[PDB]
């Protein structure tokens, strides 16, 4: 195999309680809040179709004018505790927070740029605001992080000159900079997540990529870093030129979730998804009617899907200008947050069953080899089709709700019907079984 300085650093999974932690939440929330909440997708009375956070690229507005925006950063009726409550009822084990998106506004006081929070009317910390209330209500903080800033005239999109090079190591100090700021500021930090370091500039620097890691695990003991994050020697990203994983768990999955037939080897680490309300919208967008707007089962969906395969879902809000949510977001995190409390034992903690997938819709396995059947798609039949790996029988199947008998029976080897409720759960619902070895 090649040579590798740069390359993976984690063997197979890791298994240290931080990990365990971040792993057995599944499910996040995910906030996407800066300066493009206040355009809203809109620039001089024309509303863009691409994500909001993006603006500033469909408007083609300089840095300058973009930047200006903060002038009008007043969010009146933001309450972090709120916030917190949201989350709260929404399900959600921890948040993933825009520290810095692209345009380069940071959400907490920076002392390496003057492009934040405390040169606003507003001035106060949202940043840290946040991670208190959230922490307070028991839900871990991860940051979001864009390495790629659109405020910093250093940041480069390729090396191919000394001039891009020595522009390039000013921007990557200042980032390291931002970056150990975080780390000690809010030392309760579960994860970094970083995005724009998809440029061939990041691709040519991946010792700095490693670098980075390596320095955040330094300053936070049981920190999670992205793959996203990573570059190795060669300049390829997410898994190195050995076909290893790099960072703590596979981050991607946001136009596609793993194919619960064809991609079984995502198994075979931590992952994590994340994803929008709409198509493409991250940041505030004032008109959802320009794509499709997922409903919440199509969103509970994902999320089972996600755990049914090994990984964690997240799910995307992107708050308005004042400081509040939008009544779609609203609704979605109320909607989730019932079903969350009703069939939730089947996703926190949570991970792949082994099982062949079927029809009907998806298996969990607790911790402990509770195998969950959740099913989306109720068969005519009035039979819940289970067909069990070798050595694996199904003693018993609960109603997870009411704890109701559910009718086992064996047609063949290896294989049962599990008889639907005898009352319509009327919503996507879990059927719990016993197995044995
Ligand atoms: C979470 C999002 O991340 C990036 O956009 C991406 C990056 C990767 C994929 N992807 O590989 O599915 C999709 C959107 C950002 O540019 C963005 O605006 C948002 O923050």
């Amino acid at each position: 195999e090649i040579p590798l300085k740069y390359g993976a650093t984690n063997e197979g999974k890791r298994q240290d309680p931080a990990m365990q932690k971040f792993r057995d939440n599944r499910l996040g929330a995910f906030i996407h809040w800066g300066l493009y909440a206040i355009p809203g997708g809109e620039w001089n009375g024309k509303v863009y179709g691409g994500a909001a956070e993006w603006l500033k690229s469909w408007a083609k507005v300089p840095a300058d004018e973009w930047l200006k925006l903060m002038d009008q950063w007043n969010p009146t009726k933001f309450d972090a505790k709120k916030w917190a409550k949201m989350a709260k009822e929404m399900g959600t084990k921890y948040v993933k927070i825009t520290t810095k998106h692209h345009e380069g506004f940071c959400l907490w006081p920076s002392k390496y740029t003057k492009y934040t929070v405390a040169n606003t009317p507003y001035k106060r910390d949202i940043l840290g605001e946040l991670v208190k209330a959230y922490n307070d209500e028991g839900i871990d903080v991860h940051f979001y992080f864009s390495v790629m800033d659109w405020s910093n005239p250093d940041y480069r999109y390729d090396i191919k000159s000394k001039e891009d090079s020595i522009a390039f190591s000013r921007f990557l100090e200042f980032t390291d900079n931002q970056l150990k700021e975080l780390a000690t500021r809010y030392p309760t930090v579960k994860d970094f997540w970083f995005d724009g370091t998809w440029d061939a500039s990041v691709k040519k620097n991946g010792w700095w990529t490693a670098h980075a890691e390596q320095m955040l695990k330094e300053l936070v003991p049981g920190v999670a870093i992205n793959s996203r994050l990573r570059a190795d020697d060669k300049g390829k990203r997410h898994f190195d030129s050995n076909g290893r994983l790099m960072g703590d768990y596979e981050s991607g999955y946001e136009r596609r979730l793993p194919d619960p037939v064809k991609d079984l080897k995502v198994t075979q680490w931590d992952w994590e998804a994340c994803m929008t309300i709409p198509e493409n919208q991250w940041g505030y967008h004032k008109d959802w009617s320009l794509s499709y707007v997922k409903t919440p089962i199509e969103v509970i969906d994902r999320i089972v899907h996600a755990v049914s395969m090994g990984g964690n879902m997240v799910v995307n809000f992107g708050p308005q200008a004042d400081g509040d949510f939008r009544p779609e977001e609203k609704a979605m995190a109320t909607a989730i947050g019932k079903w969350m409390n009703r069939y939730g034992k089947a996703v926190y903690a949570c991970d792949y069953a082994g099982f062949e997938k079927q029809d009907w819709g998806y298996y969990t396995r607790g911790k402990n080899d509770e195998v969950y059947m959740v099913v989306f798609n109720q068969p005519y039949s009035e039979r819940l089709i289970v067909k069990t790996p070798k050595g694996i029988t199904v003693e018993k199947a609960t109603l997870l709700t009411t704890g109701e008998d559910i009718t086992v029976v064996e047609t063949t080897r290896n294989e049962y019907n599990v008889s639907v409720p005898k009352k319509n759960p009327g919503e996507p619902y879990v059927i719990q079984l016993k197995v044995r070895a």
